[PDB]
């Protein structure tokens, strides 16, 4: 357009205040002529984004650049130049614009041609930045609705999820290692549940559309097993993600890891450790109880009874009410859920001995959790004897157990 011709001249050559106004008008012009070439407009304006400029000029330029990247038929070399312009040194206050620019440049993560190999390291960088800035806002909120920093962080998580979905092949193994670490950090220290929901979805994405490297698995399982247990409002979300992982090549490794939380365990004099590992143990129980209802056909890995029980013994010593209650709740889901296949061909004394250990955790005037699970198990073990009888292999182990627990 001859009008657009003018504006660009002023955008390139005007005194700064003229450039700002041109920027604003072009932003309107571009909107009204999307098919028109934004390339020279880009170059005219890109310097105005520099952090040395005042707000009004960076801002009006960002808005113009944002409209420009939308242009459909950019070349790849042109997309590359936009990415480096929009992603590099920029004012802390402008992150929202960068986010949106990148989002629009990529079409919500779909197209990263021109910066195939730069995209993921950039996202990982921005995660650190974005999270850091949300946490601070939230600290100074507690000190002195969602903050702009909260909103920025959500939108970035959404972007990271989408880039994984559409373009995980351009993620190298080592950037993913980086990305995973960053998400788990945020998982274990964030005041906002939505960040956790968001990080779970990022991990879901990884597993759904790419892969978690073997050496990260323990940590994903740690973190997810913990959220699963400790953050009840996200239990379904975490289980979904854990299920995917379980039904995958990691299945075997995941079971092994989950048991390790039990088998690895060792009662530590340092209560920061004792709890660090207990944290892990309670989650493993939660996830195991859920896993153990699954079948090879459903695609889920089986668990060794011997190992499981080996793991369960260690744990039953420590702890009190709620943990003993969990140990039991697991065992109760094994005997009723029909008996679980894992224990049909098997000696039940070992398990019954653990069960009992959880029973260690509990004048006519003077008469004034775990207990809930025992009444559940007794009833079930009682029923198994009654309904099977001689056909039930393990009946004598059943019987010895009930004698322990009555008394």
């Amino acid at each position: 357009s001859p009008e657009q011709a003018d504006l660009v001249a002023k955008l390139k050559n005007g005194h700064l205040s003229e450039r700002v106004l041109a920027a604003n008008k072009l932003r309107f012009a571009v909107v009204d002529f999307p098919l028109n070439p934004v390339h020279a407009i880009w170059h005219a304006a890109k310097d105005m984004i520099h952090p040395e400029n005042p707000d009004n000029a960076r801002q009006a330029s960002w808005e113009l650049l944002i409209e420009c990247v939308k242009y459909p038929n950019s070349t790849e070399l042109e997309r590359s130049e936009y990415f480096h312009t929009l992603t590099g040194p920029a004012h802390s206050k402008d992150f929202c614009y960068q986010l949106v620019a990148l989002e629009q440049l990529t079409n919500h993560g779909r197209n990263i041609a021109g910066f195939y190999y730069e995209m993921f390291p950039l996202l990982t960088l921005w995660l650190n930045q974005a999270y850091r800035a949300a946490r601070d806002a939230r600290k100074l909120a507690l000190a002195r609705p969602a903050s702009p920093e909260d909103k920025n962080l959500s939108q970035l998580f959404a972007l990271v999820k989408d880039v994984i979905k559409f373009n995980f092949k351009f993620a190298t193994d080592d950037v993913i290692a980086g990305l995973i670490d960053m998400l788990l950090k945020i998982c274990m220290l964030t005041s906002v549940e939505d960040d956790l929901r968001a990080c779970i979805h990022v991990i879901e994405s990884l597993v759904t559309f790419g892969s978690i490297p073997t050496n990260k698995l323990k940590y994903c399982i740690q973190v997810l097993s913990s959220i699963h247990c400790l953050v009840p409002s996200l239990q379904k979300e975490a289980w979904h993600t854990i299920s995917i992982i379980c039904r995958s090549h990691h299945g075997q490794s995941t079971v092994r890891i989950l048991l390790d939380f039990l088998r690895s365990y060792s009662p530590n004099p340092d209560k920061n450790r004792e709890k660090d590992t207990v944290r892990d143990v309670r989650g493993a129980l939660s996830v195991l109880q859920k896993l153990l209802r699954k079948t090879a056909e459903k695609g889920y890995p089986q668990v060794p009874l011997s190992l499981l029980v080996g793991g369960l013994a260690n744990v039953s010593k420590s702890s009190s009410t709620r943990v003993a209650t969990e140990i039991l709740r697991l065992i109760n889901s094994l005997f009723h859920g029909n008996i679980n296949p894992i224990l049909v061909e098997e000696h039940w004394e070992p398990i019954f001995d653990v069960a009992a250990q959880c029973a260690t955790k509990a004048p006519t005037v003077a008469k004034e959790n775990v207990s809930l699970q025992l009444k559940h198990l007794i009833l079930r073990v009682e029923n198994l004897i009654v309904h099977q009888g001689p056909e039930l292999l393990q009946r004598d182990d059943c019987m010895k157990f009930l004698i322990r627990v009555q008394h």
